[PDB]
């Protein structure tokens, strides 16, 4: 952050910010072209694939940065412009997660984007490290909650859908009503089992319906559902909490 010895002094803190900014930016753009269109192609995909890796990478040296905690570094990051990058995150996550979660083709693009959102949400947990009551740091991040607040609604509300799909799961309802271990339902009963456990809306419902990956013979693994959705929550979901 600060080289004492030294005539000129280069903000390495603040240039790491800037480029995290700017590659946020990118995906932010790579984001709005795709959004109109259904599917993502393997080109866009792979590009995709890299930039979550770069992303990762710089919010991983944010945090070696802070932690520990380093104040002086806290405080530049805080001044700096990084609620910016993370509101544009924060923007892409409620989006993409909604629309890469109906169709099973995206499902490693997926996981890195949820992995970047939990390295993010630890970049921030190392922002808040050494805390005080009223503090600088902990009033930006209410700001930067506030202007993002409905994305942060939107990934609570997902989280919330994929947190109580375990309890379904758990619930002595297909414990009776599937007796083989495989755990092949149909999708119709599996509609009536939501409609019967009465904590999902007929909205979310559809939405989890949709998810779903269907089969020719109808026999969707919910087993390899739960696994698949809900735990990813539990790990980020948990950081946010």
């Amino acid at each position: 952050r600060t080289q004492t010895g030294n005539n000129t002094t280069v903000n390495i803190i603040i240039s790491t910010v800037d480029y995290l900014l700017r590659v946020q930016e990118s995906i932010s753009d790579f984001y709005w072209y795709y959004s109109g269109k259904d599917v993502i192609d393997e080109q866009g995909q792979r590009n995709f694939s890299k930039a979550i890796q770069v992303a990762k990478q710089v919010f991983n040296t944010l945090t070696e940065y802070i932690q520990g905690p380093c104040t002086g570094n806290q405080q530049s990051l805080a001044h700096s412009r990084l609620w910016d990058a993370v509101v544009g995150f924060l923007h892409v996550f409620a989006h993409m997660q909604m629309k890469l979660s109906q169709d099973s083709s995206q499902i490693e693009l997926l996981k890195e984007l949820m992995d970047l959102q939990k390295d993010m949400v630890v970049m921030l947990l190392s922002m808040l490290e050494g805390n005080v009551v009223n503090g600088t740091i902990g009033k930006q991040m209410v700001d930067m909650l506030v202007e993002s607040s409905n994305n942060v609604e939107m990934i609570l509300k997902f989280f919330d859908m994929f947190l109580k799909l375990k309890d379904l799961t758990s619930s002595d309802t297909f414990k009776e009503y599937d007796p083989d271990g495989k755990g092949v339902i149909s999708k119709r009963d599996f509609h009536k089992a939501m409609e019967s456990h009465k904590h999902y809306t007929q909205s979310e419902t559809e939405f989890l319906l949709s998810c779903a990956e269907t089969d020719e013979n109808e026999t969707l693994d919910y087993e390899e559902f739960v696994k698949r959705f809900h735990e990813p929550a539990k790990d980020i979901g948990f950081n946010v909490a």
